Formats: C-alpha cells, structure tokens, sequence
C-alpha cells in the first residue's frame, strides 16, 4: 500500500554499514577503564549522562532508512546482551560492527554469504568451548569485590558494598537498587518478615520516640477475610487478655465494628494490640499470609481449604513472635516461634514453584517470599548531588550487580579483553570444509582482537602494539590501561564473567553474520 | 468520478515490464542453494531478513501506478504458488518474468496475443502431462529427509528432524512449528491427549516435583455441564472412594459449592481427586468431550441428546486412565481404557467429516482430534539468537515442511530445475494449429530453462553452459550449484516436489499469458 | 453559487471530440476475435484484466471538463446497451463514436442540427426495419451453440457448456455463473427441489459418508410458524410412527422442547426423522413453503387464511416424497408425491404473477420458483488458475449467455458486422424531406460501415478493402478474420443476435444525434 525504495548491491551494503558504524562509533567511546560519557538529550526535562552501552545505543534513530537498519541490527545485538547478559552491550556491539565490517568486504561474484555464516557460526562456538575451558569458578569474597569493582568503572567503594551486601544476605540473595538522598551509598538489610502496611488507626503507639509500637513475646492472628464482627474478635482478645500478651492482627482490613472495639479497650484497659492490613492484592495476599502463618507458627483464619472460624480460636491456633515493630508505613516481625521442620518445607515448596516457568512476575515475588523467609533483603541506596549523577551511578551499581550475579553463576576469566585474545589459537585447529567457511573462521580470528583494542584505543595508547605484546606475552599476563603498564589480571583483579563474555561474542557473532548475507533492501519511501 | 491516465501500445507494456523486472531482479537473488537475503524495514521494530520468495514479493509496492501494475500481478503469482503448494514461490516468479518478458516481443501488427497465450496453456498443459509421467513415488524416509534438506536451503540438521517427526508420528501428522528460548532446535512429541487447561485450585498438588498432580488408574468424570450443585457431585465422590481410585472431574467450570467440597475432602480426608475445566469454547468443546469419553470409555453428562444426570453416576459410567498428569497450565491422559471399535469409528467419523468441506478452521480441528487420538502432535521448537534469526530459520522450517508434504502426497522429480530441462524435447511432438500457438509454444520452450539458469547464475558461473551441458548429458545427470560439478540427483538427494514444479509453472505461465494480451492500461492520476 | 465555464462554437465540440475519441479508442482495441485486453487498475486490490467495453467505458474518467462530458456521453452509450441487451457495447460504442464524429464535421453556418438528428433517427429506423425482415430465428441446438460460441471470443467450450446446459433446463431456463475452485469449467444441474437450509442438530445423520441424511418415501410437515411445543409435535411423530415411515419437519425453526423430543426419540427409539429450517426470510417464505406443499402434496399449518394447527394433523395432511437428503448446510427432495394438475396450476399462477410488472427482486424469484418446480436450475462453475483470469472469463461467459438469450427471443443475422453492411441498400430507396436530413441518411450509411471496419482494423488487415469485397458480393457471404478470408457467416456460425445489433445501434444514434446539436458547453471551474 506504501511505495517502496529497492536497493541491490553493495550501495545498500554500504549505507547499512554507515549507520552500523555511526552507531558503534557513538558505543564504543564508552569502552574500558578510560571510556568516556555520551549526553542524551530527553524531550521532557534534563539530559541523561551515561556510560552504558545498549542505553546510548537504544537512543540513536536515524533519518536515512538504510542507516536505520543499519542502527537497529545493532540495537538488537546490544539489547540481547543486555536482556541475557546484564552486562557487556558495549564488547557486543564493537565485535558486531567488526563482524559485519569485515564480512562486507569478503562479499564477492564467486563468494557464498551463507556459508561464510556457517563458518562463522563454528568458529564462535569453538571459541565458546574454549572460553568454557579456561573459566575458574568463583570462591572467595575477594574475587566478587574484585568483579564488582571493575564492573563498577573501578570504583572500590561500589565492589565492597556489592561484596558486603552478598556476604550478609547471600550470594543468590536479594539485593535492590534505588537512589538515596543522601550523598554517599548506603547498604540496609531487611531482616525477619517486613512488609509496606502500617497500623491503620494511630492509637495503638505505645513508644512515641518514633511514633512506632513496640510488642515483646507477642501473639499473632493472621486472617484472609476481614475483621468485621465482635463475635470474630472476642475471643482472640480474650485469649491474649486470659495469656496477658501483646496481640497483632494482620487481616485484610479491619471494619468499623471491630476496629472501634480495638480503640476503645486500647485507649480504657489499656490492653496491648495493633492491626494490620495484609500484604499483597491477589493470590500473592493469600501467599504471604500462609508464609507468615508457618514463620510464626500458627494457621490462616478464612481460607478455602480449611475455613477456620475466627469464633472457634485456640491459643494454640495463634502465632508468636519475640518481636513485633509497628510503624505507619511498615510492620516488621522478628523471631517467629514457629517449628522449623515447617519452614524448611515452605522453602523447599517455593524453590520448586521456582522452577516450573516464568510470568514475567512471579519468580520475582517467589524469591523475595524465600529472602522474606531464610535471610532477608538488601538495598542500596545510592547517592549523589543531582538526579543525573544518581542515574549514572546507579545504572554502574546495576551493571555491577549483574557482572557479580553472572560470575557468581558461572566463573570469571582474564579481563581486558584478553580472554578472546587467548581464543585465537582454537582456530587455528580448525578445518574448513570450504573456501567460504575459512573465510568466516579468519573473520572471526581478525574479530577476537577488537575489544583488546578498543580498550586500548580509549586509553590514548596505540591497539595494534598493546595487542601484539599481549599475545606474544605468557597466557597469565594482560594489560592494565588504567595502570597503563602489563601485569597479571587474577593478581591484579582485572576479571570478567565468562558468561557475560560469551553472550555478547554469541549475539554479536549472531546478528552480524546474518546482516552480512543480505544482497537487496527495501525500505519505505519518505512520505514525512 | 477520479480522473484517469489512460496508456496505449508499447509504452504501457515497456513500464508494466519495469515493474515486474524489478520485482523479480529483487526475488531472483534468493533463489538456489548460493542464493542470497533480502532486508525489508518494518514500521514497527527490527527489519526483516528473508530468503522467501513470497516474502520478497509481498513487501514491494512501487510509486508509479504501471509499474506497480506489473508488480501486483508477479505478487498475485508468487501468493497463489504460496497458499497452493507452500513452496517454489521464486521459481514462479522467474518464470512469470520470463513469459512476460518473451510475450512482450512477440507482439506485432498481426500476431494475435490471445491465440499466444491459447499456444501457451497448450504448451503448458504438455509439460505438466511430462513432468506427471516422469514424477516416482516416496518410498524410503532417506528422501524425505532429502527433501526436507534441500527445502531447507541444505541444512542437513533440519532435514534429520522433519524426517525424524514424520517417522514417529506418521506421514500425514500434525507437526507444529513454533519459536525456541534455545539455541538450538528441538522435537518434542505430545502423545496420548493432552490439552491446555490446568487444574482449577492449586490444592490437588500430590508431587510437588513440578508442582504437578499424578494419579495412576483414574477415574474420570466428563460433564458438558457446570458442576456446581453437591448432589451433582457426591455420588461420583462416594463411588471413587468405594472403589479407592483417584478421581479426575472434566467440565466447563467447577462453581463455589463443588469446588469447596473437593478442596475439603483432599485436604481433611485426603481423598485423591482433581478437576479440570473442558478445552474449547463451543461446539469444539463438546466434541473434544466426546473424543475423550471415547477414548477413556464412559459417558458424558450433560449433553442434550443423551442428558444424563449426574446424579445417576455410575462406576461403568466413568472412564478409566492408566495415567494422568494435570499441570498448572495444562492436563495430559494417558492409557484410556475403552474399547479399541469405538476408537476406531470415532476415527473414521472424523476423517469423513474431513472430506465434506472447508471453512478455514475447522479441518485442522479434525485433524487435531485425529492426532490426538491416534499418534500425538509433533512439535518443532526453532531455536537461534535473536529474533530475525529465529523467523528466517522459521521461514526455512516452513518451507521444508510444506515441500516435504507436497513430496509424500504427489512424488519428487529431479531438482536444481532439470525436471523441467527434460521436458523440453516433449514439446517438440506438438504441431502448433497456427503461427501464434507456435509463437506460444516457443515461448514456454524458452522460459523451460529459465529455472536452472537462475540457479547457476546466483552461483557465480554461466548459466547458458550449465544448461547446455545439463541438456547434452543423459537424463539422470545434472548440475549441484552448492558443490558445482555435474552429478547424478536422485543419488545425491537433489530432488523436488513434482506438486511444486507443476503448481509454480501452471500459476506463473496463467498469470503472465493474460498479462501479455494487453493493448491499453488505464490508472489514476496521483492525486496524493 | 460555483463559477461556471461557457464554450461555444467549434472550440467545445472539438473538446468534446477529444474526449470521445480518447474513450472509444480505448474501447475499440477490444473488438472483434483479434481484439485485446484492456487492463484497469484497482484501488483495492489486484488489477483488472477485461475485454469488455462497457467495463472499460466505465472505467474512464478525464481530468478536463469538456473531455469529460464527451466520455460521460458515450459512457451512457455503453451502459445503456449493456443494460438492455447485455452484449454488443463496443458496437454501440464504435457507432457512437462514428455518429458524433461524422456530424460534427456537418455542422454550418446555414445546418440545421435537429434536423440532421430527425434525418438520422429516421434512416435508424428504416435500417432496424430491414435488420427484422433479414433475421431468422434459431431452431437448432447448434445454432445456439454457435452464438455462445462466438459472443464468448471463439471459446468452443464455453458454447458447448452452454448450448448443453440450455439443452438440460430448457431454453428458457435458469443458468446461473459463480467462480471455481477447479482449472476447467464444470456445469452442475440442481433437479427436484434444493433449498441452502441444513438440519438443524447434527444428530439425524444416518449415513455418516459425506455426513449426510437420506430418507426413502419419507413424509414432510411444513409449517408456517415455529414448532416450539410438545402437543405441535408429537401427533405427527405418532402418525410417522404408526405408518413406519421417516419424517422431515421443514419450519422457520424448531424450539428448544421440540427439537430436544426430537433428538430423544432419534437417539433412542431410532426412530427416522430429521428438522430443516425453512427457506427465505419475508414473503418470499411463505411463497416457497407453498410451492414445497403443492409439490410433495400437502399443506401448511400455521397460514393466515387457512389457520390449520399442528395439533389437528391428519395422514393426508403430510407431503409424501420419493426421497430426501438433507445435508449440513442444504436439503433437497427429490420425486415429490403430489398430484400433477395442482403443479401445472400453480405454475401457471407463477407465470401470471411473471407478467404483471417488475420490482428488480421479484421477477428472478418468480423464475427461481419455476425452475425448482419444473426442470431445476443450472451453474457454471467458471475454472481458471488466478482470480483475474476466473473473472475475465466470467465476463466471456456472462456475455455468451445474455447473447443465446437475446438470440433466443428475437433471432440472429450474420455476423462480422455484415448485417449493418446489407442494410446500406436500404438507405438508399429513402427520399429526405430536405437537405439536413439527406446529410443525416448519408450520416447514418457512412457510419454502417464502422463495425466490419474496426474488426477488420484489429485483424491487422486494410479493413476498407474488406468491406469493399463484402459488399461486392453476395448476400450470404461475409469475412471470417479470426480465419482471414471470405466465407459463408452462417454455414460457419460466425452469427449475431439480431436484437443485440438494432440495440447498439438505436442507442449510439439516439445518443450522439443529441450530442451533435450543442453550440454552447457549461462547465465548472476546476476549484479543486
Ligand atoms: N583496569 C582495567 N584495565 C584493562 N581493562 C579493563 C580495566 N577495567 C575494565 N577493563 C575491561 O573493560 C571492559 C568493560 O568495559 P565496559 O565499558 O563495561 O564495556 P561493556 O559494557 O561491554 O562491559 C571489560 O571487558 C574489562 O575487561
Ligand atoms: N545443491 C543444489 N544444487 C542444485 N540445485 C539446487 C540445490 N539445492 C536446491 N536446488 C534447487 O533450488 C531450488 C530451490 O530454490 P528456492 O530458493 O527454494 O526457490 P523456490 O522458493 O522457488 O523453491 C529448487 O528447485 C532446487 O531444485
Ligand atoms: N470469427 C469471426 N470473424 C468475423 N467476425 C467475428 C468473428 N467472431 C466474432 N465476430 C464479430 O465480432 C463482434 C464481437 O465483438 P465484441 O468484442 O463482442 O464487441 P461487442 O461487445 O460490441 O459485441 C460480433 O459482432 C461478431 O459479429
Ligand atoms: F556498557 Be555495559 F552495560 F557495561
Ligand atoms: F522461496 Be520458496 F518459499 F522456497
Ligand atoms: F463488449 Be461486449 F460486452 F461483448
Ligand atoms: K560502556
Ligand atoms: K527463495
Ligand atoms: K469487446
Ligand atoms: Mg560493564
Ligand atoms: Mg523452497
Ligand atoms: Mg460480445
């Protein structure tokens, strides 16, 4: 229905190679120790600053249509990485742009695109098997200081805080990242059960110094359906008046009935309660109460399955907790007495609804049930002056995060580029079947030399000359560009995750090859 | 009431012969074992890459109205060989080109193009009478493999699954094909009946492994109906648990007062039970209940024939499983214990209501219900890196799937365009009535090696020599272009479907004789 | 309100011209057996292929004013021919275009335009007078299959369909033309009477091979309203019952009690019956049920008049038919038990009701009903490979049938043109009131001469020495230009339907007479 543009030849090819190195020009100052920023312009309100790589690429669109597509194989290269990955859109994008670079000019009367795929197809997985091989798993709270802070544009500060956060939550924890106002990081732990609902009337405050209500040895009745009646409220409190104890009430809401009953004995006995709204909406609302049920230790008053009457309470049927923190945004449970033969088997129960599929969701929320159960939650609260300065250390915090999370996975390798330097000698193994196949596999050699180079080049240094004496170097010694001077990476702590390494040689191997293969496009005419 | 540009003579046809040349010089390049990819911008996100001729087709609308005259019937040839035989869209293209091309020339003061195009179908119907009597049968699975190979643009691993498929769920299965998280492509079979509604309250979990629910010899209870009453289901509860077998309940929904009794039993007594909503939305879902009563051996309640009330359940009324596996997202039953005559005039039911019409959704339903009571469904995950690549090999998938039915249903010829090379001393026997059936005749015997030539050319080497020495060889040699030399085809597995030659001549030569029986062209003038 | 244009003079009339000369150029290149194909662009979809004039004449609107108003001209020419005799538009087309040319070079100073139109219309007249007295009219099979033969472009196939399809319904029959799925033409005879009306629960089918229900001497109740209750239908499921034979209940619908007793009965008892909706929506409803009744021999219940409830249903009240066979989307009855004197009366009733006046829906399903009643209907299932092919052969196939028609009604003359040719003599015993009518007789003689010209024009041949030697010799000897030589028209079936040639002809002179008496042309200022 739209008029189209068809162009055949290497006039296409060489205006989709435009736009994949204006792209990859803009990306690749941002590469290394020594990179530098790129200042996105955004329509509502102050620039963004960054260093990342698939942020500054998913933000260059460009006017020629060729050069736009171009732009976006590149985009889709640096987002994969970035979706699989977390971390190493940058190293992606620089070996797609030499991928494809160096393929168009392979292109010939008598060459075959397809098979030139298939050779670099090989060739990147004998280099992924290679990369395999020469992967150490990760052992020590040093080498994940180690990556963190050279995920972190070698800031120290950050890999400590990213290394104490994992020791104290666990290495497969939870640790969120959210911008502080203060102008140094912060690291807080979350421990026992917290969630976001406070108490609903402010009369239960016994404390005062904070407007919070403190409860020692205190019971819990935790309801899925409302607190509405007397009759479904008398008796817990006749309970927790017969046992003398503190009682919290956690339910969905508590009505006007039941609630002004509350007040008024809190305000004349004087008898120590609280209430509580129940957190979550949906099945996540029944979920969390169960979970708090069995850390307690006690039962949910309202479910389907056993429909326990809140008029037929036991003292036996109501949870304890060594302590209860009430504040007006938040309640906070620590020491539930509940058995922990129980809670082993909720763990277990969680870890196996872990593993049955994705919603895009739900794991999220099942893992913070079981951070929530065993060993609580971390959070960074990362400071600056300004919102921008926040933004652009905190997308470095993320990439940071994500590198110790993918070490931590699955080992680490030399950094700076010289793990792919090290690959070089794999393809010299190797047997073509063809003229076409050989031609991948040196496009793929010529390409394992880019981001060495590329680091090297934003250092102010010459690539070629750091390269050649890096590989005619022994297999333990790289280049520090910081420093500026060859040393060994495991000493020093210039270490990479071999997962992180091997999707973005994948994708990157992936996307290009398939570019290079093209002999005609159509684009749409510019009607505006 | 839009005013009119009105054309005459060889001007139209020069200008209506722009627009299929480039619509075809853009699809031809794809065509054979060397050929290449085309790059089409899509509005929305990332471009596409194809190597379809169809593809190609569709995606090309030119400015100029004759032009794009031309272009919209070489896409009307190239879509009827698609929905046709699925495959052979570029060699109708080329052929189409071709006849327009020839057709063009011949047309003087005194030729008569109607009587051409009367030569041309005479012809054509010639070739197509050779190509039949030369055309074998598919006998071994080696030449479906062979098939599925070469469809697949020669990937061998394609050709394995497709063949592999076929094998283990028979020639004239349900094979599905559908996009991989992997990297690499994957088979997986669904047997016995499965279908995709999971259990209605996760507690019935009995395994918590998968966070799954396995009962061995069940019982199972198929309603048309809503079970909502307790009487509707108590005695069907009663009967399982005085025959202590699990019980499987089948229906459209499971309301309040049923479903509340089920969760009670399993959870107080623990009585083994589940239920299940009924797949489908209208009279697809009565007749899927209906399959599945078959082939567990019962009754179904509710229907408005037989309308047997639940009330009166009896154990010879339930159907028994030998196994049954009920997910959160789906319900599987295997080993149905009915008889295996019913089964098979079930069968035979369905595959007559096959052969009454068509309405564009149904068939694949009977066919379904077929796989689902006989030999299972087939399914082909396509794996890849990113999503162009994961629809290219997609595409290739297709292909390979469409020409290998066509292979099973009509026979295989010999590829790489020499099945219609041989036909051309066929037309040689003819006697043409006058001079412009003989013009005609001519005309299909000159686009005849058309097919071959293109393949050699996208090659790199000279296709009027290939065709020449492929012509002075013996009948069963001709040329391999991906390892180009002069070898013997059906020996090498270089074979076509004879349902796919004679589809893309008969549709290209249709379409392009009636196109060159033009005198006048008559468009709009671009207004906007 | 608009701004207006005014022309007067020769200016405008050469405008006009312009405008008429562009679209009968157009058209003519269609003419004839040597004639070509005009192809239209469409704004939706794929462009449209024809040789048809009126749908090239429609198709072609002119940008200027004047040009404009002469191609609306001739383009009421052609829509009037093809409206009355619905062949012979680009006779009337060439003839228009001939008449206005040849009087616009006649008008003066001193002419008198109106009465060169009167001399014009007279001397149309006298050659339409002599055109009745040199017709004949067709007896034989052949010489029908001869006009269909020649009005579809020399297609034998075509004729023969038709000439056999007229052959099984009768001359005057109802032959319909639809698109097919197949390559070839079929024609398919629908006999007794068949209603697009399935049953209603797919549960009556007793023969289960192509899903289908047959009954042998079977009784039918129709009724007016629908059946709804059990007391309207269980007394005749006791007399079909009691006298041991099928029963098919045609009705508006059946409700859900009735068709539930219905389905019961059939499922258990297995006793023969089966439900049909009833055919049409208004009047026509009633008008059919009545024809159904008469045929099988019966009655209604549920008429206005006759009032006869279901409950009161006798033995002789059912219809009795020699076979039924009802599918899922039409039913048929075959051999309807119904006394013959009845049918022949109510034909005649339907007849009657053919010749009172016409409503542009009636009239089609008063000749419906008859064919139901009488012979059956027949359809052309026209084949081809693309849908522009299957309509351009649609519109051959169209014409052949509108030109055995006409040629059934009113007779045949010789074809080629040569009717017009020997009715030049007859000019000539005419003696002209004054001078403005001589020039209008002598308008007319030239322009008798344009159709054997134009088609000898697009054989590529001199057509004024054709029509030379055509009209030196003898009475029955004519020009065969799909053959080129000089032959006897009748002896080689090259005939035309007489009523077809004196509508173009009558049309295009009345037509253009009037356009040749303008002096002043009105136009609008091209605002936009
Ligand atoms: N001090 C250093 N000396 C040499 N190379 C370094 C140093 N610090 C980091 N690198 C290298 O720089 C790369 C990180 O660059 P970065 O901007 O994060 O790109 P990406 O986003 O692709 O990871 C890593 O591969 C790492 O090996
Ligand atoms: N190795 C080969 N050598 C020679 N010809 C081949 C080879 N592989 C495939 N072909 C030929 O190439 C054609 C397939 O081209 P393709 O791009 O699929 O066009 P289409 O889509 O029209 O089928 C087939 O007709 C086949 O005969
Ligand atoms: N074989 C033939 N030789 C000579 N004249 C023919 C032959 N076949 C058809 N004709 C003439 O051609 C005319 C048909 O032209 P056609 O394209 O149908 O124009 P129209 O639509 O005005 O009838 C008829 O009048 C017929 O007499
Ligand atoms: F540029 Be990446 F996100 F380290
Ligand atoms: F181009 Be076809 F679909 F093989
Ligand atoms: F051009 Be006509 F309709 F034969
Ligand atoms: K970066
Ligand atoms: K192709
Ligand atoms: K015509
Ligand atoms: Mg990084
Ligand atoms: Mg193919
Ligand atoms: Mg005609």
């Amino acid at each position: 229905g739209s008029a189209k543009d068809v162009k055949f030849g290497a006039d296409a090819r060489a205006l989709m190679l435009q736009g994949v190195d204006l792209l990859a020009d803009a990306v690749a100052v941002t590469m290394g120790p020594k990179g530098r920023t790129v200042i996105i312009e955004q329509s509502w309100g102050s620039p963004k600053v960054t260093k990342d790589g698939v942020t500054v690429a998913k933000s260059i669109d460009l006017k020629d249509k060729y050069k736009n597509i171009g732009a976006k194989l590149v985009q889709d290269v640096a987002n994969n990485t970035n979706e699989e990955a977390g971390d190493g859109t940058t190293t992606a994008t620089v070996l797609a742009r030499s991928i494809a670079k160096e393929g168009f000019e392979k292109i010939s009367k008598g060459a075959n695109p397809v098979e030139i795929r298939r050779g670099v197809m090989l060739a990147v997985d004998a280099v992924i098997a290679e990369l395999k091989k020469q992967s150490k798993p990760v052992t020590t709270p040093e080498e994940i200081a180690q990556v963190a802070t050279i995920s972190a544009n070698g800031d120290k500060e950050i890999g400590n805080i990213i290394s104490d956060a994992m020791k104290k939550v666990g290495r497969k924890g939870v640790i969120t990242v959210k911008d502080g106002k203060t102008l140094n990081d912060e690291l807080e732990i979350i421990e026992g059960m917290k969630f976001d609902r406070g108490y609903i009337s402010p009369y239960f405050i016994n404390t005062s110094k904070g407007q919070k209500c403190e409860f020692q040895d205190a019971y819990v009745l935790l309801s899925e359906k409302k607190i509405s009646s007397i009759q479904s409220i008398v008796p817990a409190l006749e309970i927790a008046n017969a046992h003398r104890k503190p009682l919290v009430i956690i339910a969905e809401d508590v009505d006007g009935e039941a609630l002004s009953t509350l007040v008024l004995n809190r305000l004349k006995v004087g008898l120590q309660v609280v209430a509580v709204k129940a957190p979550g909406f949906g099945d996540n609302r029944k979920n969390q109460l169960k979970d708090m049920a069995i850390a307690t230790g006690g039962a949910v008053f309202g479910e389907e399955g056993l429909t326990l009457n809140l008029e037929d309470v036991q003292p036996h049927d109501l949870g304890k907790v060594g302590e209860v923190i009430v504040t007006k945004d938040d309640a906070m449970l620590l020491k539930g007495k509940g058995d922990k033969a129980q809670i082993e088997k909720r763990i277990q129960e969680i870890i196996e609804q872990l593993d049955v599929t994705t919603s895009e969701y739900e794991k999220e929320k099942l893992n913070e049930r079981l951070a929530k159960l065993s060993d609580g939650v971390a959070v960074l609260k990362v400071g600056g002056t300004s919102d921008v300065e926040v933004n652009e250390k905190k997308d470095r915090v993320t990439d940071a995060l994500n590198a110790t999370r993918a070490a931590v996975e699955e080992g680490i390798v030399l950094g700076g580029g010289c793990a792919l330097l090290r690959c070089i000698p794999a393809l010299d193994s190797l047997t073509p079947a063809n003229e076409d196949q050989k031609i991948g596999i040196e496009i793929i050699k010529r390409t394992l030399k880019i981001p060495a180079m590329t680091i090297a080049k934003n250092a102010g240094v010459e690539g070629s000359l750091i390269v050649e004496k890096i590989m005619q170097s022994s297999s333990e010694v790289g280049y520090d560009a910081m420093a500026g001077d060859f040393v060994n990476m495991v000493e020093k702590g210039i270490i990479d995750p071999t997962k992180v390494v091997r999707t973005a040689l994948l994708d990157a191997a992936g996307v290009a090859s398939l570019l290079t293969t093209a002999e005609v496009v159509v684009t749409e005419i510019p009607k505006e």
